[PDB]
């Protein structure tokens, strides 16, 4: 499901993002040369460019990308031409890119961290009695939401439990998330862990909360009624 597609990265440092998030990757979990993603170009509007790992270096490579006859076509060089950034990544996988100096396989995808950014639950800038105000106005066991705590790579989970409001602490440490000493790939496979299993003494994950969920349950400043969340 497109796990190496990173899309925009920020602006036109998004070579630099790329080359971070390639070094974070590769260092923490000693990947393999030909490490990679793809990512829209900076310099050519419409293209992507694929960034790789070479010992602890990172190669960029511009895919070119053609709507000739409305049927796009995703390449690297002139003579070998594909359909889809599946088909160029899944062939130069298997077959070497030549890059003048060098040759390569593409090897493991390197996952974005952040797919939780765009999630309906995610709150980039919340401040805890934030949370507990609109969780207040949500009169239901499960109402939940995700918010970004003031250090980097720190977060929390503000959820109503039995209808008092509880909070549980997550943080990003490097590839992975840690609830406790239970740990998730990121905060996305996390909460969806936690929407089939209790994150708090049977509670899941079921609702939702931001401001447009607000205005469909949601009432008006309503009930003044850290924590441990359940292994596995």
């Amino acid at each position: 499901n497109e796990k190496w597609f990173h899309g925009k990265l920020g602006a036109g440092d998004g070579r630099h993002i790329a080359e971070r998030l390639l070094t974070e990757y590769c260092i923490e979990t000693g990947a393999p040369d030909g490490s990679f993603l793809v990512r829209e170009s900076e310099t050519f509007v419409g293209d992507y460019t694929l960034s790789f790992w070479r010992n602890g270096k990172v190669q960029h490579c511009r895919i070119h990308s053609r709507q000739d006859a409305g049927t796009p076509k995703f390449f690297l060089t002139d003579n070998l031409v594909f359909d889809s950034l599946y088909d160029l990544i899944t062939h130069y996988q298997q077959v070497p890119l030549r890059c003048n100096e060098f040759e390569m396989r593409l090897s493991e995808p390197v996952p974005q961290t952040n797919a939780h950014e765009s999630k309906e639950w995610y709150h980039a800038s919340l401040t805890r009695a934030q949370a507990e105000h609109m969780l207040m106005r949500v009169p239901r066991d499960g109402a939940f939401l995700v918010r970004k705590r003031n250090e980097p790579n720190s977060y929390a989970i503000s959820f109503r439990a039995e209808g008092k409001i509880k909070h549980c602490r997550v943080q990003q440490e490097g590839q992975t998330v840690m609830l406790g000493n239970s740990e998730f790939d990121s905060l996305v496979d996390l909460i969806s862990y936690y929407e089939k299993h209790p994150l708090y003494r049977k509670m899941k994950l079921r609702y939702p909360i931001n401001e447009e969920a607000l205005e469909k349950i949601g009432t008006a400043e309503p009930d003044y009624g850290y924590v441990e969340a359940n292994p596995m």
